[PDB]
RNA sequence: CCAUAC
């Protein structure tokens, strides 16, 4: 099950490919966990000119999220006196004098906000993309983060891939499956409709969207959503693959405690407002908005559930009458009229309503022969109704900032969301310990399945990182090791692209791709055999027996074909070739 | 006649 790495060899091959995908910047390189990871693991045991600015950097991390005012008060001091004052009458710095001027102007009046030095944290960036980053590039340390990131874009899944445990869905197409991944063994819902259910009630619309909708909503680290993590299909059907959440809904949860008190219900209010909040930076609406679409964890913290009944609207606002009916705000109820966020802050109202109520805002009856009742607090009372305005640029979230408009609310008065979206908020509830045979899959209508599956960079690098990834380090730096002394290139000096391996009429060979030619040989020995470049003529890619592979055509007459490992190396392969022989013609 | 990790 172990994902076993590449060989350092494909650094070339990669390289080759990240580069035109302009990924060799500090900025991506950092941005990413696994390369910052690399870049600790890095600079930290080996560079040495660099280990400061990393150990003061992630203590000005580990600083900035202290809870109470006091343990920052504590913790400004450490770190002026260890990382800047110790290391400023020594003369080791290439930084400012207004860096430490607004530094000390703060720390002298005894305040410690947490977006402190994040003066520092920016000057800091430039001295390691400067001079360091080139360093950093060439490494074992970045030789690995080309290893993984090979992984990572030859990654596609299939069941077995999965260990199944239980269901616990059913519904439209497809069930609610949990899993775990066998590559690493973490834990994922799985929610897999099925195609043949899928055509039958011409909902592929409404399967293609959910992925869409997943893939956009997931980005961007947020708590409050059950967020996708990849996407696969198979021959008959469509996963996704989703954020476990095991304490049942907030309708099962409803009933037990009965009706909630207000300072409860405001903690789970926030964690969806937050929530929210990310959809309509995305342009996403849920529309749907409800406690059963709402689940938690083990902990008690909140997500929200089926995106299925969502909608972008940044292109094109829709018009249609969606929703589950008790909480379908005005705008949405109409024929030929559109609506956008207002929708969800509408349903929230409704559904804060319940949570404290039980009771039922709006159904279509009245006229002759909202108002609200005497248990509520003035700032409940405030809240509530400007949220339920009958009217759209009447109400919250609407007429200005979105989900900033609601947050101001003075029910809220005493309450930091900041320290929300971490979740260092008390938990209010902490849960319990628990047909279709006539149909043909058309391979004519399997072609809008194409670039359904997809893997989601942010989330698979954390998942890998928050398992194996450290100790997997461990198994390839022993495996290297114990084959360089085992042994004991024709690369540099003259002009040289590329290498990498692949195979023939199955051999597996080195090649060395030159301007002019193309050498290979068995790996004891020199150059064995050749191909100019001035006699291929078309470079294709014959993809035959569901393996990417390549066609090349020599001006001889006989074709010419070749295998890849990893998809990434084929396509990189595939462009630097073509270039190679066009201009080499010339 | 829809929903369905309700
Ligand atoms: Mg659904």
């Amino acid at each position: 099950k172990k994902i076993l790495l590449p060989e350092p060899s494909i650094r070339s091959v990669m390289q080759k490919y990240l580069e035109d995908r302009g990924e060799v910047t500090f900025e991506k390189i950092f941005s990413q966990k696994l390369g910052y990871l690399l870049f600790r693991d890095f600079c930290l045991k080996h560079l040495e000119e660099a280990k400061p600015l990393v150990e003061f950097y992630e203590e000005i991390k580990k600083y900035e999220k202290l809870e109470t005012e006091e343990e920052r008060l504590v913790c400004s001091r450490e770190i002026f006196d260890t990382y800047i004052m110790k290391e400023l009458l020594a003369c080791s710095h290439p930084f400012s004098k207004s860096a430490i001027e607004h530094v000390q102007g703060h720390l002298v009046k005894k305040q410690v906000p947490p977006d402190l030095f994040q003066p520092y944290i920016e000057e800091i960036c430039q001295n390691l993309r400067g001079d360091v980053f080139q360093k950093f590039i060439e490494s074992d340390k970045f030789t690995r983060f080309c290893q993984w990131k090979n992984v990572e874009l030859n990654i596609h899944l299939t069941m077995n891939d999965f260990s199944v445990h239980r269901i616990i869905g059913r519904g439209g197409f497809g069930e609610v499956y949990g899993c775990r991944k066998a590559d690493t063994g973490k834990m994922y819902a799985m929610k897999c409709l099925d195609k043949k259910r899928i055509k039958m009630k011409q909902g592929e619309t409404l399967a293609l969207n959910e992925r869409i909708m997943l893939s956009l909503v997931s980005t961007g680290d947020c708590p409050f959503i059950v967020c996708m993590s990849y996407a696969f299909h198979t021959p008959d059907k469509l996963s996704f693959i989703l954020d476990l959440m095991n304490g049942g809904d907030l309708h099962y949860h409803l009933s037990q405690h009965g009706v909630f008190s207000e300072a409860d219900m405001r903690f789970y209010a926030a964690e969806i407002i937050l929530g929210l909040e990310h959809m309509h930076n995305r342009f996403v609406v849920y529309r749907d908005l409800k406690p059963a679409n709402i689940l938690l964890d083990e902990h008690g913290h909140v997500r929200i559930s089926d995106l299925g009944l969502a909608c972008d609207f940044s292109k094109k606002k829709p018009h249609a009458s969606v929703g589950t009916h008790g909480y379908m705000a005005p705008e949405v109820l109409q024929k030929g009229v559109a609506y956008d966020s207002s929708a969800d802050w509408f349903s929230l109202g409704c559904m804060l309503f319940k949570l404290l109520r039980g009771h039922s805002p709006f159904r279509q009856h009245k006229t002759k022969d909202v108002e609200l009742p005497d248990s509520f607090s003035p700032e409940l009372r405030s809240l509530l109704e400007g949220l339920l305005q009958r009217d759209v640029n009447r109400r919250l979230g609407c007429l200005g900032r979105g989900a900033q408009e609601v947050k101001e609310s003075p029910f809220f008065r005493s309450l930091d969301w900041q320290m929300v979206f971490l979740q260092k908020y008390p938990p209010p509830l902490i849960p319990p310990r628990g047909d279709t045979k006539g149909i043909k899959l058309l391979d004519s209508d399997q072609e809008l399945y194409r670039n359904f599956p997809l893997t989601i960079s942010e989330r698979w690098q954390q998942e890998v990182a928050e398992t194996v990834f450290d100790t997997i380090n461990a198994e390839t730096d022993r495996l290297e090791a114990r084959k360089k002394t085992k042994n004991k290139d024709y690369a540099l000096g003259k002009d040289c692209i590329m290498h990498g391996y692949m195979s023939k009429m199955w051999q597996r060979r080195y090649f060395y791709l030159f301007p002019n030619r193309l050498e290979w040989r068995g790996e004891g020995e020199a150059p064995q055999s050749l191909l100019t470049m001035e006699e291929i003529q078309s470079v294709e890619e014959t993809q035959i027996k569901e393996r990417k592979c390549l066609l090349l055509k020599i001006r001889g007459g006989k074709q010419f074909v070749l295998q890849c490992d990893s998809d990434p190396e084929l396509v990189q392969w595939k462009k630097e070739l073509r270039d190679a022989y066009r201009e080499a013609q010339q």
